[PDB]
């Protein structure tokens, strides 16, 4: 569960929505559509 970082996900829904660009495990690398099933 590595989410102690800053939202890097490329996307329209974290890029914005910042109320899950706080604690979610994405590695900053995130960067596909199929590869962020994060809700938080
Ligand atoms: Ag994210
Ligand atoms: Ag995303
Ligand atoms: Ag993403
Ligand atoms: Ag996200
Ligand atoms: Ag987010
Ligand atoms: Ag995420
Ligand atoms: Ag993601």
């Amino acid at each position: 569960q590595n989410e102690g970082h800053e939202c890097q996900c490329q996307c329209g829904s974290c890029k914005n929505n910042e109320q899950c660009q706080k604690s979610c495990s994405c590695p900053t690398g995130c960067n596909s559509d199929d590869k962020c099933p994060c809700g938080n």
